[PDB]
């Protein structure tokens, strides 16, 4: 299964954001660019970066090290406010072919083909509060059930998600796998799990779910665990054999 590490960035930093509050942001001392290198000579082909700067406040501040970081972006899936076409554009031609893409496709669904006739293959990032669809625009009420949004979006050629429980970024709580799994066996999706991937015990039940889903659940996102050192670079790669 995947097991894929995160870094968010704000104002050129690795940092992370409590309860995603701006005004409550830890930015580490860690060199973005050095941190990727060394997770590819430790043999990951795949980490999850997410421009905060861009996202919350459309702030181009991340640009000079997501430029650093396109030397490697073969080995990357990038997020965070990328809401045009011309912006996701912008990114592929510094080598960005993997974007997760999140309330421009709950606007406009079309952007899933458009985005793959610029060679980009987007990954929806569906996120759930309490297993339901956390999403501030406009919904149909059915589809506050991630299922039956999923479902719908498959139509537009949706193939792959982040499935993201939001309440448990940033704590050590545990991923619920249940509802994760339900997700990937019932919209008949690829998913990567966020959100309390916090332990090892959390990499074990993703493996079993992994194992029980045929590889729909095709593996995990960790973030917290892996920026405090909680989850090392040994024990993320044991659990990605």
């Amino acid at each position: 299964m995947l097991v894929v590490p995160a870094i968010d960035l704000f104002r050129g930093k690795v940092a992370r954001m409590i309860k995603g509050r701006k005004e409550n942001t830890i930015f580490y001392e860690k060199d973005p660019v050095e941190l990727v290198e060394k997770l590819i000579e430790e043999g990951f082909t795949l980490i999850h970066v997410v421009d905060l700067s861009n996202a919350i406040e459309n702030s181009g501040e991340n640009l000079p090290v997501l430029e650093k970081l396109s030397e490697f972006a073969e080995y990357i899936q990038i997020g965070g406010g990328i809401r045009s076409l011309d912006y996701a554009e912008k990114l592929r031609k510094l080598g960005y072919r993997r974007q997760i893409v999140s309330s421009k496709v709950l606007e406009d669904p079309s952007s899933l083909k458009s985005l793959r006739e610029i060679d980009v293959e987007p990954v929806f990032s569906l996120v759930t509060r309490g297993g339901r669809v956390a999403f501030k625009g406009w919904l149909a009420e059915e589809e506050i059930d991630p299922v039956s949004l999923l479902k719908r979006l498959k139509e537009y050629g949706l193939e792959e998600i982040v499935h993201t429980e939001i309440e448990k970024v940033g704590t050590l709580q545990e991923h619920d796998f249940s509802l994760t799994k339900k997700i990937a066996i019932e919209a008949e999706v690829k998913v990567l799990a966020a959100g309390g991937i916090s332990s090892e015990n959390s990499l074990k039940t993703a493996q079993k779910v992994h194992t029980e889903t045929n590889g729909l659940l095709k593996g995990v996102i960790v973030g917290r665990a892996f920026l405090e050192g909680i989850l090392t670079v040994e024990v993320m790669k044991r659990y990605a054999r």
